[PDB]
């Protein structure tokens, strides 16, 4: 690289540039006595280098705007259109340019780290990312988050996007320009470029282009998801969908399937490929009895952010004093059962929605169509003890297309692989117990050996899914949810409290002809 590459984007007076360092420089420019504030890190006595976000513990949706231009005005799923709720701001192109200075201004006259990634492990569809930053840690978690290139493939690298982090500046003029605060989180997709003011959250870093990859694969015919996916040994692909406390990391591992990845994966020509170089994990309550391989992964070249260290370099996991979103970011291969050297694999034939249905109404496993496939994707349905949660899609915050496009690309895909979905209750059922990890184990393994993909079934009614009506290593008592009541038609009346909770979660998709069609496949009150 050169200084004056970095011209181009409107920055002047570099200093030095620091271009995709090492992990070892980045360790020793860390603990740099020099920094002030946020940027310090301390090093634990696990090895890893520990860092604080301040304030910004999470993502700021509410300071999230994309330009409205002729790029996005037709294609977005904007905050202000239509029946769905989202965080999709439209932005001003003037005020896009005063951001863009601001960040532009604050990371002149300084040293600046310079970081080219990937984001998607395919090189054919794979975007090539350029991040901008000021402090060390920020140009780390990047390594840590996004596909590290080879040396080869930084000689001939030409960014797709432009990333400038700008966390030490902040817009004074944010409230004569209608904006919600003095921080920001913007995109612009005509020149395709992300600014991040005032907030030193790590995760806006990732997925700021997992959104904009939200926006760009589907429109090219490349499903986006939001899931873990891992292969057999066969290379059979099986990917997994549920919200937090579904099981989703669980179930996916497995010392017999190589991980793909744990959080964003897209599915194009070639098959299933993971955004991400790394893994960015959640720690509050971590142990080592626990989560093996997330605190085995805690080591030189991972990044705390938020954890409590003691003054004797020690971690104090429990403590949510700060946050209970305590993370820690490492590069992939500090799990060992990965899929390498690159973080993809073929068509996915198998699609797990889990979901833990509190209301007890759900079957353990149930077999689905391509319409209901499409309907409880859109669901995104969820339980606690009993509140429900919907997420459109699995994680609708990241969502810059209707739900609908996304469905629509899932199923596309599934289609073409003779790809079947099936949707398995880790909830509880009807005796207000859970489902134990052994049955819902056992249900993973006859989904994955292709055993209940022609198995003979019976249909639920109201839901109308289809159950298998033997399962290998499974209670067969336990696959119709009304055998756990004391009738069924004690059933019959939560199953009805359920699917009303359904059709008006998904009244909110039916401004597109997708969403409207599919009600008919939802669930059925009764009549």
């Amino acid at each position: 690289l050169t200084p004056q590459e970095l011209e181009a984007y409107g920055i002047s007076d570099v200093h030095d540039i620091v271009y995709n360092p090492s992990y070892d420089l980045l360790y020793q420019e860390e603990l740099d006595p020099s920094l002030t504030g946020y940027e310090r890190g301390v090093l634990t006595n696990l090895g890893a280098v520990a860092v604080d976000t301040g304030i910004f513990t999470g993502r700021s949706p509410k300071d999230k705007y994309i330009v409205r231009d002729d790029t996005t005005r037709d294609t977005f799923w904007w905050a202000d259109k239509g029946k769905g709720k989202n965080d999709n701001k439209p932005l001003s192109p003037e005020t896009w340019q005063h951001l863009k200075g601001l960040v532009t201004r604050q990371l002149s006259g300084k040293r600046l780290f310079v970081v080219d990634a990937f984001c998607g492990a395919n090189p054919d569809t794979r975007l090539s990312v350029r991040f901008i930053t000021e402090v060390a840690w920020q140009a780390h978690f990047v390594k840590n988050m996004f596909i590290r290139p080879s040396d080869e493939e930084l000689a001939g690298f030409k960014p797709d996007f432009i990333v400038m982090n700008g966390a030490k500046c902040t817009n004074p003029q944010w409230k004569e320009q209608g904006l919600n605060s003095e921080n920001f989180v913007a995109f612009n997709l005509t020149e395709r470029m992300q600014l991040i003011g005032g907030t030193w959250y790590g995760g806006e870093m990732i997925k700021g282009m997992v959104s904009m990859m939200n926006y760009l694969l589907p429109l090219k015919g490349i499903a986006s998801m939001h899931c873990s996916a891992n292969v057999g040994e066969k290379g059979d692909v099986a990917v997994f969908f549920g919200l937090s406390g579904t099981g989703k990391t669980t179930l996916s591992t497995d010392p017999k399937r190589r991980l793909i990845g744990d959080d964003e994966h897209g599915w194009d020509d070639d098959g299933v490929f993971n955004f991400e170089g790394g893994c960015y994990a959640k720690t509050i309550k971590l142990s080592k009895e626990a989560e093996p391989e997330i605190y085995n992964a805690i080591r030189r070249d991972a990044l705390l952010e938020n954890v409590t260290v003691r003054e004797d370099g020690t971690i104090d996991f429990d403590d949510g004093s700060k946050t209970e979103n305590t993370r820690v970011s490492y590069p992939i291969y500090h799990i060992d059962n990965i899929v390498k050297p690159v973080s993809k694999a073929g068509h996915a034939t198998k699609v797990i929605f889990l979901t833990a249905d509190a209301f007890g109404v759900l079957p353990p496993v149930s077999r689905l169509t391509a319409d209901q496939t499409q309907y409880h994707f859109l669901s995104g349905f969820t339980a606690k003890l009993p509140t429900p949660t919907f997420s459109a899609c699995f994680g609708a915050a990241f969502l810059s297309l209707h739900p609908t496009q996304y469905a629509e690309v899932l199923v596309k895909r599934m289609q073409a692989a003779g790809a079947q979905a099936y949707l398995v209750n880790t909830g509880w059922n009807g005796t207000g117990k859970r489902i134990s990890i052994k049955d819902t184990r056992a249900i993973i393994d006859a989904i994955l050996n292709g055993s209940l993909d022609n198995a003979e079934t019976f249909t639920l009614p109201m839901f109308n899914l289809a159950i298998p009506t033997e399962l290998p290593g499974v209670d067969t008592k336990i696959l119709d949810p009304r055998n756990t009541y004391a009738s069924p038609e004690q059933w019959q009346e939560k199953a009805e409290t359920l699917a009303k909770l359904f059709i008006d979660n998904f009244d909110k998709y039916t401004d597109t002809p997708a969403g409207a069609a599919l009600v008919a496949a939802g669930p059925k009150l009764h009549h």
